[PDB]
């Protein structure tokens, strides 16, 4: 039997981070735990890629952008979305999960999704700024394990040709 | 009437297995299945494909690879989802299901859903205790049954060309 | 004016059928009633293809190949999905009448739609006697239809030529 | 550790099956069942055996005969008891079960079970149109295993020589 | 397919009647049930052995003498049990049918169980004159398409050879 999976050290790898505005003070945090984590599995910190951008809405755009350079390996989505705006919110949700997964599938290269949708602003400040489940931690790592996994497709798709 | 089916021999074949890690204690009990029924069903398991993926979300991005090698002819795709975020739970199920569908049209190439949704990890432990009802056990013979369905298909589909 | 449209005879026709096998006492209730008005309204039965798979979800990537042959011109599709399972009813039918609709644009040749989705077994039964609701009798009508349909399409597409 | 089991292709073996006429109604629809997995799962109907007696009765007697030609490598017994007659069921029911099992210790031949006591005659239009709980399908299943098992046990058999 | 089974001529054969005396105002009516059933469908019946023992209870050694004769193809039980008393019906039925069940199993030839356990000489008053229901006839029925049968067997059992 074959197996494929990625260990969890960041040794050579380039990554890319997209950051929202709205509701700073959780996101601020959120990039936070993420750039740590990085840099903590053993990655340097220069290849970090942080793109800023307004709101929850234009995340996809940027990414796309971000994933057609050659040297940013995978890319980790950072926004956060609380049922403040309630027209907005249905449609800004089930979009930005659908294009993300769209621009992967493209590319063929990993995206993760590092957005808190947290019902209110308490389970918002409970989460990201006081338990661990830094949930940008957590999809940083498992890019990680990503970038590492088509390290594992791809290198052994060039011994193969 | 021009009939066609599959029977359910694995001889010859080469299949795809695509892993969540998330609640370990189910899932590799479903991979598990996967891998019995292939080789009890006549098949050799050094063509089996095992990829492990960190959770539900990342399974169509790397299914995808598995499609586009030549030399896998179904790929069975296992996760597990439990209700454990709302947030997370309903964006990324639909997102699941789609980018499974959407790649099979494309590829041309069964993929199969053995994804559990037990509303509970108790109603996990009635679907692998209580009756036979081992879901990679299930979603995988489909997928032999598809897998000699499409060799139907193209053996014939070379005969006439 | 051009009028366009279909006449209901069956006679040049090559015909697609498929048809799953969960729940199949109705299924061949209804491929029962679709070969029927097939062969009635001017078809044999020789050239109609009838491929089986085990559900709901493989009915795409199936239909998928059949169109894509060169001798099928309008395919049935024929399943059955009641409320039954919980999770393959919302996802498994969203997914199936989103996807069996993207085949027939791009194949650009009509793939139909008879999965019924009857709540219950007593509209599985006003549908299972012979008071015409056989769901394919109507939707191998409408098949028949589009396939004379293109027939007068792609056919003033060679004479405008 | 040798371990030793059989899979499940029914690839050149040759089977026994001995079917009563009592309440021929369901039973018939058993050996479809028995046939068909048969011959989905690999296996050619010409080296199947189909021999017929008037009861419950009669089964094992019979069955004793048919492994006792060469060319027969496992043997299902089919046939229907329902409450009809107070000794007839109680006494040919423990006969039955008693006697089909000293047949296979005795013969070194694996002899499976697929009557069905279903307490009415709902209970077995519950066990076959309800569900595809088809009692000789799997009995038959299970006979491929015993003879892929004793041909495994066998054929070690003849390694060791 | 290869389909034995037995026709009902009862030409060439030879058969073993063993018959109880008790209540037998009733069992000659049963003797002289097989006796017709043999005479009428073609046999000649010099060749019927029919013996006499008192009770029950003597049933199965008697018949084991029958069954070692070399020209004897299939016996005929012939006893009746009335619930007399509950010491003697329990046990010496419950061993009649097992014993009769290892003669047959072991000497491979057919035994019949044309005993009447009727609730009450009512039941067997019912038997006889309510309805042609004479058990008598019917066990020998069973008897002769058994003997067919193993005449199917065996003559197929020295074309091999």
């Amino acid at each position: 039997m074959e197996i494929y999976e990625g260990k969890l050290t960041a040794e050579g790898l380039r990554f890319g981070i997209v950051a929202s505005r709205f509701n700073h003070a959780l996101v601020d945090r959120l990039v936070e735990g993420a750039i740590d984590c990085i840099v903590r599995h053993g990655g340097r910190e220069e290849d970090i890629t942080l793109v800023r951008v307004p709101g929850s809405w234009e995340i996809p755009v940027a990414a796309g952008e971000l994933a057609r350079k050659e040297d940013i390996d995978a890319v980790i989505a950072i926004g956060v979305l609380i049922e403040g705006a309630e027209p907005h919110f249905d449609y800004i949700a089930s979009e930005v999960s659908k294009g993300l997964a769209n621009l992967s599938l493209e590319l063929r290269k990993p995206i993760t999704f590092g957005v808190i949708t947290a019902d209110e602003l308490e389970e918002a400040i409970e989460r990201a700024g006081t338990k661990h489940g830094n949930k940008g931690w957590e999809a940083a790592l498992s890019a990680i394990e990503m970038a590492n996994l088509f390290k594992s497709l791809r290198l052994e798709h060039h011994h193969h040709h």
